[PDB]
C-alpha cells in the first residue's frame, strides 16, 4: 500500500507547462507548475505538494506569435511575476528530491497529459540551467492521454476529465496550473478506480 | 463493441524499431516492424495484421558504434534481406489505411514500449521517405510503459509481460518484430484485462 510498490520505485510528479512554441530546444518555456502525489495507509492515491511558476524566457530564446497569440502569455507584462526556469527548476527538484526520500522512491517519474512534449521542455530547461542530479527519469514517462485512452476511451484532457465526472473549465486551459491539477485529480482517479475494481494489487482478484 | 468506439476512433498500430543510435534525425533505422489489432463481435482485442523489415541505413545515416554492439545488428550484411526505408514504411502505411477504412476509425495511433522514441524514428523515416498522407496521429501515442505501469506496477518490458504471464525471451530482445509482437499481446491483454473486470465499457459498473 506504499507509494514506493506501487511503481516499482518511481516517484511519480505531475507536470504541465506553457511555451513559446514547439521546440524544445529553441522556444520559451512561459509557464511551469507541479504537483507530488502520495498514498494515504490504504494506498489510495492523492494530489501532495504543488508548486507553480511563471517562467521569463531564457536569453536567446524564440517566442511563437502563434503561441503567444494561442495560450495568451504575454512574457513583457511586468505584473507576470515571472521568475527565472533556474529559480523555477531549482525549486521543483528541491520538493521532489525530498518526496522521493521521504517516500523510499529511487527516481521521480513525470505525470503529463501527452507527456514527451512536457518532458522534452523540462528537460531542456534543466540543461539550460546545468542543474545536476535532475530527479526524473531522462525518458520514461507516465502519459495521461494513453492511460485516459484506456481507462476511459478518451485522449483529449477536457474530456478525458469529463467522462471522468471531472468539472473542466475551458476559460482556465491555458494555465499550467489548471491544466496540472486536474491532470493529478485525472490520474489518480484512474489509478484509484483500478485497485477500488480490484485491478491492483494484482494478489486481490482471487 | 467496434474497435472504432474502443479509443475515439483511433486505430491502434503496435510498432517497434531498432536504431543505430539514440537521435532520431541522424542515426539510420535498422529494424521495424508492425502489428494491426482488431476485437471480434464481443469486443476482445487481438492482433491483426503482422509486418516485419530489415532496414537499409540511409544514405548520409550515422551509426553508432555502441548501438550496433548493443543490439547486435550488422548492416553490412549482404544476407539481412533490408529493403529501403521507403518501401518498409510504405507497406506499412498501405495496411493501416486499408484498416483504417475497413474498421471505420478516422487515424491510426502508434502503440509502443516508452512509445515516443519509436514514433521519434518512424516520423523521421516517413520524412526522408517523403511519404504523404501518413495515416498516423503526428503527436499522440500510447506508451505501454506506462500502461504497464498502471496495470501491472511495471515499466520494463520483459518484466511486465513476465508479471503479466507472458514468456518473455531475452535472446531475442534485440529484434523489431519480437518485441512487436510481444507489446502487441501485452497491450492486448491490458485492455482486455481492464474490459473483465468490469472497468470497460463505462456503463458495465452498474449492470
Ligand atoms: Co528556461
Ligand atoms: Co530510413
Ligand atoms: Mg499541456
Ligand atoms: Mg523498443
Amino acid at each position: 500500500t506504499g507509494l514506493c510498490d506501487r511503481f516499482r520505485g518511481f516517484y511519480p510528479v505531475v507536470i504541465d507547462v506553457e511555451t513559446a512554441g514547439f521546440n524544445a530546444k529553441t522556444d520559451a518555456l512561459l509557464e511551469i507548475a507541479a504537483i507530488t502525489l502520495k498514498m494515504d495507509e490504504q494506498g489510495w492515491l492523492m494530489p501532495d505538494t504543488t508548486l507553480h511558476f511563471h517562467v521569463e524566457p531564457f536569453v536567446g530564446a524564440n517566442l511563437q506569435p502563434e503561441a503567444l497569440a494561442f495560450n495568451g502569455i504575454d512574457p513583457n507584462d511586468p505584473d507576470r511575476g515571472a521568475v527565472s526556469g533556474y529559480e523555477a527548476l531549482h525549486e521543483i527538484f528541491k520538493v521532489v528530491r525530498k518526496g522521493i526520500k521521504a517516500s523510499g522512491c529511487n527516481r521521480a517519474i513525470m505525470v503529463a497529459h501527452n507527456a514527451n512534449f512536457d518532458h522534452s521542455f523540462m528537460m531542456a530547461a534543466a540543461e539550460r540551467a546545468s542543474l545536476k542530479r535532475n530527479p526524473f527519469h531522462p525518458f520514461a514517462t507516465f502519459d495521461t492521454a494513453a492511460l485516459a485512452g484506456l481507462a476511459l476511451g478518451q485522449t483529449v484532457l477536457s474530456k478525458a476529465c469529463q467522462t471522468a465526472g471531472m468539472d473542466f473549465d475551458s476559460t482556465q486551459a491555458h494555465s499550467a496550473l489548471y491544466d496540472t491539477e486536474r491532470t493529478a485529480v485525472l490520474f489518480c482517479e484512474i489509478v484509484n478506480r483500478w485497485k477500488r475494481l480490484g485491478g491492483w494489487p494484482l494478489s486481490a482478484a482471487e
